[PDB]
């Protein structure tokens, strides 16, 4: 539980920063003989602005991506500035209350998906796309959800379009033979889409709820990975386009989903080997930068180890 | 040659024909032999196979465009066509498959080239874009022969500059035919010597330029932007895209990329003699809207030779 | 130095010289240049300038500004038509090196609210990092503080390398530890250079992408964090195949105010040094003409000129 | 403690196999009626050799060196054959008792090194390289030892001789911090024997008794890495070579020792990520094929997680 | 087919009959040819069949044989130079062609305690996969039970290409997981064929180094395991710069017994070709003439050397 | 100009220097000073400093084998040695490090280019082996200048096939100094090159042949090998190494590696006025056991100069 340990660091050294500057201000008014007309310290913009320039600097250097360090130093100065402390009580959870808000609200995007109730009310099959790059854990991340699919009431059938990694696929049919769901695979080095394609063509025949596509993350041969992808999209018109990145690569994932996102436009995230994440700034960012809820996230190596995400389990984390 | 395209459309044509039967015998059902002698077909009769040719088509290297556009092209060609109940519907189906083929080769440009070149203010400028290794420089000094061998004087453009090899061999077979080659020091600015065999060609009366182009990046570096500088300086009178049919992995990819810095006017595909495949051969000329001109159906001089659809269509259907 | 460039302007000179003599012999008060005087000797022009790495944006507005000024131009027999035509050429290379905005670095510090924020972009082995540090002599040379940010975050060699002539010129250097955020360097050397009333910051960057992502971005970045006063182009003046595409890539990502070219002293083709600025529209505002720090010498378009024709 | 689930497994099929063998042949006897006269059978050639071809194709998919795989199976079948079992005895035991033997025979190298004995005999300073490639856990194993050493009562000096590595070289000097050793560095890209050839000077002025060398874990620009190792090494007359490995590398590390074995004579290994290795059969091949013993091997990320090999310990992980 | 070879090899013989013809008229019963009639002709041919992909091991050694056959002979006045001459050169190509053992592979196969077991050794795109299907082929036509080891165990594509030939001629193929250990799938395919009662395994193999370690010692593991009756290195007869060198390579970790050398027909140098038995001391076995099964060809000498003059 | 290495040898002799100077502290404290006059340098005395000047060696770019055999010259030039109680120092130990390093700069032959020609049976063959960008082709071609002015005829071998810059480049500098360059097609087998510009100098009576080899290993591929089979067709009569001084971080690795494959017998460093270190080429000539001919100083065709042991010592120790 070294978890999000530097960005907590860093959250924690701001609010010691601005608490050390309000109790100057108390010791002020103390000093000055002020107590018989005033009992209380409004936070001013010079308790605050060097210690915000710092948190800048810090959460930079913990991976949080510029437009996120953006919103919650504007956040912050927002809800500290003109702030009423009374002298005596407890400035520093008035001060993390502020920074709490503003992490929370950064981790707000227009638009929370419920899986379940989006698969129940479809036409099916409902059919998802997977994106990332190799390594993110994106094929084992696919058996678990599907794992997770079916012990909600739903049929599955996966579509190996990852089509020249036969290490990877061979993984995923063992996986998927220990939980009962169908793997539809071609040749190797097999178009991709029309591996999809049949795969869904198989879902409508035989009735399955949902139809998961395990998708390449690099590109082979003169044809760029993210043309690929949009054209598996085009012949598959998925329902949900989840982008999986590796909780550790702090120093790629938000970029990793960036370019992801403006060749497929990405609805959901899902999040690897979070549970390993002594960082926490990409983590934090990536939801805001991309626009799109994170779904599930990995905290373990077993197929209960990918669960649903909580915001305030996340919190919990990031705060202690 | 050209089998996995085939196989695939011979085996949609068995599928609606089966379709067809069960529409048929369901006539027989209902005791309506005696007064209904046509069934016509149902969407429901083609679907199934059309998403079966879907999945056929992408494997065997159609591009995505085209199997959409041929989809549509069946799918309408064959929904409410009426066929006559007992006899063989193979005929009718591979007709109308036969037929979207076809279209899907029609480009919005024909281009005879003689004719494009005598009407044209001499010199006719034409430039060869295309990756190293699709035959470009040979396909260069054997259009030469042909447009020789049709009356027209040749002057070429040696702007593959870094690669000494290709020169050699670009200068033997034009000394071999009677054709100059224009050419800089080693490195130099491929749009410099082309403008220079350009100024030759007005100097002397040359009827046609030709403009060897390099076929990778060079370490300053973009392929496509060197492409874009030459167009510009020369301003081709035609653009023709050199392709390696053998690639159909990667030729329409190839095709795109230098259309979208430079538009592509004609294609000439090389060592198709041997495309045992033939999904790309079938998806270029309407990916890049562009006519294929010539094909490479052998090493001689002569195995360079005018395209014609039909010969093409043939090769295809069997 | 630029010697190529010399010998072809040279070449076109006399082509047209030619033609205007044989003119004025087919006189016999005046006779006027006509087109088909500088048709050929143009053409000839454009070849030679493309193998020279003129740009063809520069290839094409020296055409345009050499015919304009050539043709229909009518001088006095007797006169010397080398020398009319040479005067012409000269001129419309001296308008292809005049950008839409000269710069006064100093006058614009003074006038600016400090601290003055500098960037530089620039690829590795363009000079970049020996480049700050002579700028950031020259700076206090005229009485303005000055402090570095070593934002090049992956070259602890060039990092070294730079806190060495920091230190012989008395400039302070702020870093962070080996491959810190390049923009979380830069914004704090800022708040330092406020907390000390430093006039100048200098950010030195990154001059290739890591194990990570595009440098193009990692500059937008940069330039986000910091709101930089001035951006300037490093390129070496050698990199004739090279620099102009280089700049137009930065310029694209960050507009570029002025250029650097280094070792311009050793450049014997001289042009892309010519192109650059038309290309980028920013002033050359210093070259690098030695090793020595007084070797990094204001840009005087004269300067360039005289090297060029003679 | 999946650990060396792959080898245990094949170890395991193997008697499994022999044991149904013997079990027939018992049979055979009682069916015969010979239990008159025998109450015996004597495990044969037939008994044995089918399963030891399968034991040599399972024991090389499971990283096992060609070398070691040969060793074992002559062991076994030398144990094996003409082994007397009695009827109604536990033919397992038996047959895995002799299995235990071979694997533990495998283990012996021609020297144990008892590291303390060994620097407290030794004229100071006693200098340790260490050799491997970049990802074997070389600099975090160099601090860990440095720890145990000061934990022993001997004072420790770090060359810094991985020259090119600013980031390991901070990370170096960050731990070294931490547990009070100091650590000799020069500029970036430094000349490593220089370096090293100083932290020796350092330790004679100032009485230290050990000095270890961190190297380069690859090549730089034009000179091999086996080139500068034997530099190294020329320069600093090192009392004791340690080969380090990352034991999650089971494709890799008996070949990355034999490298640098060539080069420079490696005296002993250590073995980083144990705990997490899951397969084994290149961990068991190492000493063998070195013929160098395993002096520590890493199970966890802590200090203390550095700990001195035991081959007791390491059968019990292998047999359970 | 050979041009090149042949163009060289003939400009040679006419070069000598002119110093020969020049010596009959010069007597004027016998003329001897000398070795200044040889010399300058010889250094020529030298830098020819260099420049024909010729190893200069094999260049030397047809120096030597030609001179040893050619001068101080005496031939009759009026007889035909050029055709003696030629006769002399044919015989030493012809020596360079003798292998220090000709192997029949039918009768090593018959005398043998089964399973023979055939190791190929050769890098990527030098026609392996294919060959080894057409090898299986050709060992069922004349009656043995072949069984094939896929231990390219990290190309997924050549395995399923391999695996597709070998059903259609009714040949099994032993596979394992991706990426297995090559040397544990042919020992299991040795198993396999003993419990069998099959005459022959035949081993593809890997053709390039993965992230792992040196293709050579791989080589070197499987030959290990498996105790090859037979070492085959298979090479692209086009790859004229590059499979003499390939075949060193390869000798000097595993000893090669044969050689089979594919796309032959198309070769038109053929210097590489000429040499690669001489250098190897292996003789060719098989050559592939086409795409057919039938177009893996067992190697006649005569066949080469008809090819080579006429 | 070796700054470096002047600033490392500096160091150690003022190091010496203060160890002496406690060894005539400790005759005052006896106060024998009425009658000795003299100490003896012992070992205790540059035990130290020697220890330092091998750390200060290594890190500037001198060879262990360098570094090792000064060591053993100089600590056995010192101790035993009588100094004067009272005088400098500076000059005696200076003088002492001085003749190290000129006995260090010994090879085992020297190499009188001119003397070595003119008894030589003709052609007289010239290898030059070296890495790309050390100029090998410019120093060829300032080689061939210097050798005609001595009144040699010269012809060059194009053996470095796969760089047609390099061969333009050649042919220039080479045409303008009158020597003939025998070069075949692109690609061609440099042995044959070599051995076909020996054959011409043999008929022609040509005095000097100089093979122009390449620096890289072409895809076949192997650099070294190429250089082994070169040697054995030309039986070169002088092997040169040409090196960029400035790289003193691999200038002796590239020898070393050269001389495994075939043995050099001279080395020509380039840039040499520029190497404000000097550690390589301080290192050079010991570890190839090979005389430095030439030197390049400048960009002048009369830039590169035989070398002189005097002049580079000088350079040195200022």
């Amino acid at each position: 539980a070294s978890m999000f340990g530097k960005l907590r660091e860093k959250l924690k050294s701001f609010v010691k920063r601005v608490e050390e500057e309000v109790e100057k201000e108390e010791e002020e008014v103390e000093k000055k003989g002020l107590l018989d007309r005033i009992l209380t310290v409004e936070i001013k913009e010079k308790d605050v602005d060097k210690a915000l320039d710092e948190l800048e600097i810090d959460l930079l250097e913990a991976d949080v991506a510029l437009e996120v360090v953006d919103a919650l130093r504007e956040k912050i100065k927002q809800k500290l500035v003109g702030k009423k402390v009374r002298i005596g009580t407890d400035k520093g959870k008035i001060i993390e209350e502020a920074v709490k808000e503003a992490v929370s609200e950064i981790l707000e995007t227009s638009r929370r998906i419920d899986l379940i109730e989006e698969i129940r009310k479809a036409e099916k099959p409902y059919v998802i796309m997977f994106v990332g790059f190799n390594g993110s854990g994106k094929t084992t991340t696919i058996a678990k959800l599907a794992n997770w699919l079916k012990n909600h009431g739903f049929s599955v059938v996966i579509a190996a379009s990852d089509t020249f990694r036969a290490g990877a696929i061979e993984q995923l049919e063992e996986h998927a033979k220990r939980i009962g769901v169908k793997v539809i695979k071609h040749s190797y080095g097999a178009d991709p889409a029309a591996v999809a394609y049949d795969a869904i063509q198989h879902a409508k025949a035989r009735g399955i709820d949902v139809v998961l596509i395990d998708t390449a993350g690099r590109s082979e041969t003169n044809r760029n990975l993210m043309d690929e992808m949009k054209k598996i999209a085009r012949v598959t018109k998925p329902n949900l386009v989840i982008f999986v990145g590796d909780a550790l690569a702090g120093n790629a994932i938000v970029e990793q989903a960036r370019q992801f996102n403006e060749a497929v436009k990405i609805d959901g995230i899902i999040l690897t080997k979070l549970d390993a994440d002594a960082r926490g700034g990409a983590a934090l960012s990536i939801s805001y930068v991309i626009d799109a809820p994170i779904l599930f996230v990995g905290v373990g190596q077993g197929y209960d180890d990918l669960r649903p995400f909580e915001k305030e389990w996340f919190l919990e984390r990031i705060f202690g």
